[PDB]
């Protein structure tokens, strides 16, 4: 029933993601000195520190907004990868599976709580 519970749930999920070794390439913005043409392919950079900071600033209204930004981290990795077998891309697929497995109940509980609020 709690319309605000998603925020702490997302904080705890981001804590789990930061503990995951697979998140290391995604914890901070992609370095343009390491990948000079990054912005020629990727229009909207995103990373987990920017997601956490947006959440902690009170700049997400719902877990769907957070989920859209986290998914952008993974679609950027898929768009920039030179191969479907690359190391960083392979790490993003596992991390995406972990994130989707955990965010599902957060989204369901929030949407259910909001429907109850507007009943
Ligand atoms: F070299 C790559 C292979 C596959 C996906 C992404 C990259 N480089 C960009 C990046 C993203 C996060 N860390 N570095």
């Amino acid at each position: 029933y709690d319309i605000q519970a998603w925020k702490k749930q997302c904080e705890e999920l981001l804590n789990l993601i930061f503990q995951c070794e697979d998140s290391e390439p995604f914890r901070q913005p992609v370095d343009l000195l390491e990948y000079p043409d990054y912005r020629d392919i990727i229009d909207t950079p995103m990373d987990f520190a920017t997601v956490r900071e947006t959440l902690e600033a009170g700049n997400y209204e719902s877990p769907m907004e957070l989920c859209k930004d986290v998914r952008l981290i993974f679609s950027n990795s898929k768009a920039y990868t030179p191969s479907k077998r690359s190391r960083i891309y392979s790490m993003s697929l596992r991390l995406s599976a972990f994130f989707e497995e955990h965010i599902s109940s957060v989204l369901s509980d929030y949407k259910s709580a909001l429907r109850f609020h507007k009943r």
